[PDB]
């Protein structure tokens, strides 16, 4: 059986679910935010002042409210930032826009024209957000934005600024737990390709949704993997080696996947599988390049090596690898460097050889991918737990600084969306309903400030009004209850605010244009 | 343990079920439709904008309503097109006609006369629709209709136009996931006959309800297969070979099918089985034809070969074999080309020799279905996921172009059904109740147009009146809201509209003349 | 505090009330109808096969149904005939038309078009009945029709035939309760004008709703009477005389009416009041004519006569004055015959003198009513109850024959309405709903005969078809179960059928086009 | 206009759109269902419709701007 709700009843149930998730999450917004307690099975109370954590333990009894909750949760979480105020800002914006849109279109508006107006004004406000952002490019200012990112600790800001200078803007920087007491920085060779694991049952660091293998074995394979019968000796010699093996194959599926899941869950064998990087003839190209990186050899039928022919000598070796959901990192592939610079030489020989722009672009990407290198930081401090907290801080600073160099910075604390609303002053849609949608999103842009100061328990209207009278970077610093942000340095990357607003507009559009809902009866 | 309802109670239960299904499907219609949110048992909620997926997720609690919903879903699913607006329009028309039919028979009308009137007016509307559809005949206009089908992309338009002129009007196209970055076209030998798999548990790609093999083995058999004891070594040598297996036999049933299902579901073996193509002497001849196409040999008691005696040498080989419910395709059978052209020459020799027209026609269709070959559209693009949706787009374009060349094209958006109402102006039945049925099906032809514009949020009355005031292909472009459809390039094949209206009439008549419904006690 | 109900719910309540009334009443229709027991507060319960008595005792609990029943009662009661089969036929036709009309309005029909179609169709049926009616202009066939209306005893038939033959068509006949055993007929001087009593508290014979004054005194007043103080001497001398008084004046209202009502209800003074005949100058002239007719004198200020000084000599003298709701008869005004014939001579002197045709027509009307006289039939028999029963029989015969010569005669038993359905075969309105209304009333014309035969316990479809295949006056006679009505002597006047059908169509028109009913909460 | 044309059982939107397209005294004659009103002779004084519109605006404003209704218990 399946329950079905149509039109206003369905939309109201979805609004109820989204409102419940909002009031669950919106309270933990800002510096002076509230705290939410969690009941966990066979454990103590745990409180959380971060909106990402409180979101994930939301699941409602009523199926309709539940789908609304999971809808806003998923579309809101597509933003890049995970440190904070990325999944909460989007959620409060989504609640605001959805509430006003549904509760106006109940008063006789056209939902589709409302969605059109919402999208138009979101385009206008993201354009203004791009215009407003101050770019960051240079050592002193990336150090400054890192320090603002790292809770005002100059040394981590200096370290990360230096690192992103060494490797390059588009380059890759990774952090890892160290054994020493000092903090230092090296840049090694390595690869990172945007193909993650094949199933989620390899995550070792469940706290961070990543799987890590130490001193692994890398099999460079080109063909498919379907059958259990053919990969026995590799697994046996890996178990006899007592080290992990990471599987890079064309397509692992079926009984092979079932068997490796079984032995991974049982813990007998530390194994992980990822999709093969590249595409086609260039899949073969980057596969043989990463083979010569890691020091192994390719296993492919064009050179007459069956899968079971692979041995210790043919396998590829490195030190550390991380398998996140999207990408995968290879750092310091244990291979002789002379052939690596020979690879780079033949790469530039290809540069001067080729003629077509598509070839030039893709192989310049390859050059940056191999010769660019991997920045590694040996974060270290006095005690273990403080070192864990320090590496967490380094990771958050890395993400924030990467976003800042990507698309500038904006005055944070909810005032960026205030100053971005100036572009909505003299914009009129094709009809009255689109102007209504423009007004709705204009009213919704200021809700982060309203709630960031409502969490502080002050009157919101006075502060938002006298923030609106200002211009430039004038705004409310919620931490100190002052009225400057230019250099006060409570800032957010423009990218996180832009994508939070875009996601909120998207989910509001998909939610205002729904008049049918389908759920199971328990 | 059964509940039986009679007469108006049963018909009202059917009306309630069909109304729920249609309202669930009516929402997603036209280019300005609205969303529907459906959860899966595990994971994210899913948003949809086509009626097909929403149709597949309807199943109600009251058994009578569920029964009516399944009824209309099944008969509405019989339209050949699967892209969209074929099953949605069928459900819309069926709900409209059924509603008005019950809502008129409450006034004392005779349901038999209503059914006869609906059928007669539907036949007249089909005749007018056929007279209205413009023919498509020429590579240029085939390219145009392909481009309109493919969201205004000329490269696919020229691709399918070239393929269609190369293979022929009744020829066969097959789309495959290339490994290369360029989309090329080839003409290769192959086969196709209208019979599929013997069990619904045998689908590999459940996304499109179709099973597929890659580089299989083809055995040719003449008799039945019933038991396990007679087909051990063929399966053993296949499993040692490590390739999939296609099976052609007279009929497979019983323990053989049971063991095949076990070995497939367990994943030990890749196998397939479809029925024999032809009949009598024609079965023997066409079996020999597929055998000499694929390079194998026939197995039969007439020539003294036992199924166990078959070996690798006798087996047939191919590269891509596709099995769906109705048909199946063989491409590039590994055979010697000289023997195939010799077969063609012997076929035409018999064509000159034969005299009877029936055997003549059988020979011409055999010659066409053998010598024509299989076109191979190798769909290549840059990345993987964009290539995959590209493959989906060209599959949809292939189906749409095939329908358009089959039975012409007409204005889309429901305008074709509007313009066909001119034929029913002077069509009167034998009695008054048939005239009421004619009026009933007249009033339903504008319901599709009324709902494409009702999802747009505008009053359907003005647009339908003002398009009735027009003539020819004057129509409502729901995308851009101007009033030209002649060259504007929003259309539908006349075949899909014809089939949708006919299926709607069939279910309308079958529900109108229903007065007893039997279901079980939960 | 008043309840309000709109839309189809109010019409459903009205239909329920009409259904209750019709089911109470329609069982009595026909020659062999059924019985309707009714509750009597004091004494035995009453049984009646006569529908008008059954109709008068209908009043339901839920006010909307009472409201609907009362509307049908009020419309149907306006039929000229009171003997029977006039109100019941109208009720049955209204039931059929209203039920079919609601079922078709719920089918999706415009009530405006349905009402207009019913009006057009009933006009067509009225024209057909006009065409089909056999005229009665002649002494012999009025004798036959009188015999039919009197249950086949020729004596009363020839009596009323001669009474007509003397009195004239527009001339007026009354029934007098005779004292002698023999039945005698007299043509005497009398008067008639259509002005009834001023209040219903004047009725003496409530069985027929008419007030009778035996040998009364009549005064002829020209001015207005309002209050008590002027009329003391007149009622003083009248009470001293011990005979009734007939009040003819311009208008009586207020304290004067209160006084005469008071002394009437107590029985102290037996009196009756009716307005003067004509208008203005015509009132004065015709008041003076009735004054000469009754032997009295006018009481006008023009001749300097007050009312207080009026004496018995100025009063008029007659024998009987039947005061009903609308008419009032004078018989044998005690006036010297020479004077009235001289006044007739003066009327003819005025007829030749005047030139205008309008005044000529009114003077001819004056001559006809004055010189025409009033025929009186003295009905006599042996016993008491037999003589009153014969009085009732002749009263019914008088009404029946009057209507019959008014508009002819047609076949009875609903056959006239059946054969009148031939006209509606080729009548089509401007649009479909009008044709639906035409069909609705065509089915409704079948209902009188269908109920007539259903009360006989037979099957309606067989007889209604077998009557329809016939032509002319071929029809079903339920008294003897034969199939001829030409000379079988079961007919009804065309006037009663026409009036019943028109009244039924009118009530249907008012009821189908109602969308709010406002009632009183108990 | 929607209610006068809906009391006749006709769909209001088409009539109101196609009379709004007209200019001047072009109008819908409900008695005859024709589309001219200049000399056809269905006229209302400007005073009656003016005062009707004034009173409608007044009652609407006075009912919108009302927060509490004070009524006796039966």
């Amino acid at each position: 059986a399946k329950q079905i709700k149509f039109d206003t009843d369905a939309r109201n149930a979805l609004l109820r679910g989204v409102d419940k998730l909002a009031d669950a999450v919106k309270v933990t917004l800002g510096p002076k935010g509230r705290n939410v307690i969690i009941e966990k099975k066979f454990g103590a109370p745990t409180i959380t002042k971060d909106g990402v954590t409180v979101a994930k333990e939301i699941e409602l009894e009523d199926p309709f409210e539940n789908m609304g909750a999971q809808m806003v949760k998923e579309v809101a979480s597509k933003t890049s930032d995970v440190a904070g105020d990325g999944t909460t800002t989007a959620t409060v914006l989504a609640q605001a826009i959805v509430r006003e849109g549904l509760k106006n279109v109940a008063a006789g508006a056209n939902p589709m024209d409302l969605k059109r107006g919402i999208d138009k004004a979101v385009e206008a406000v993201v354009e203004e957000l791009k215009k407003m952002a101050k770019p960051v490019n240079g050592k002193e200012e990336i150090a400054q934005v890192a320090t603002i990112s790292a809770n005002n600790d100059p040394e981590i800001g200096k370290l990360i600024a230096e690192a992103m200078e060494k490797v390059g803007k588009d380059g890759v920087i990774t952090v890892e737990e160290s054994k020493s007491t000092e903090t230092t920085l090296d840049v090694v060779e390595g690869m990172q390709f945007d193909r993650g694991y094949l199933s989620p049952y390899f995550v070792t660091d469940s706290e961070k949704m990543e799987a890590v293998l130490e001193n692994p074995y890398i099999l460079i394979y080109d063909k498919k993997i379907s059958n259990m019968k053919d990969l026995l000796p590799i697994l046996e010699k890996v178990a006899q080696s007592g080290k992990p093996l990471l599987i890079i194959a064309e397509d692992v599926e079926g009984e092979a996947l079932a068997t490796l899941v079984v032995n991974k869950l049982r813990g007998t064998l530390k194994v992980c599988a990822v999709k093969a990087p590249g595409f086609g003839d260039r899949r073969k190209a980057m596969l043989e390049d990463i083979a010569i990186l890691t020091g192994g050899t390719v296993i492919s039928e064009e050179t007459g090596y069956k899968l079971e022919n692979a041995t210790l000598d043919y396998l590829g070796r490195a030190k550390r690898v991380t398998i996140d959901k999207d990408n995968t990192t290879i750092v310091d592939g244990a291979g002789d460097k002379e052939d690596i610079k020979a690879r780079v030489n033949q790469i530039k020989k290809q540069i001067e050889n080729t003629t077509s722009d598509y070839d030039r672009e893709k192989l310049q990407e390859r050059l940056a991918k191999l010769a660019g290198g991997v920045a590694v930081i040996k974060v270290g401090a006095a005690t273990e737990v403080e070192m864990k907290e320090k590496k967490a801080r380094v990771e958050d600073a890395l993400h924030a600084t990467r976003a800042a160099v990507e698309e500038g910075i904006v005055p944070g604390g909810g005032v960026a969306l205030i100053r971005a609303a100036k572009a909505l002053e003299n914009l009129e849609g094709e009809n009255g309903d689109q102007k209504t949608g423009v007004k709705i999103v204009r009213r919704a842009l200021e809700e982060p400030l309203r709630q960031i100061v409502a969490n502080a328990g002050l009157e919101g209207s006075v502060v938002v009004n006298k923030v609106k009278e200002g211009k430039g970077n004038f705004g409310y610093n919620a931490r100190t209850e002052e009225y400057d942000l230019i250099e006060a340095g409570v800032i957010d990357p423009a990218k996180v605010t832009r994508t939070a607003l875009q996601n909120a507009a998207s989910i509001a559009g998909m939610l205002l244009t729904t008049e049918c809902v389908i759920t199971e009866k328990p």
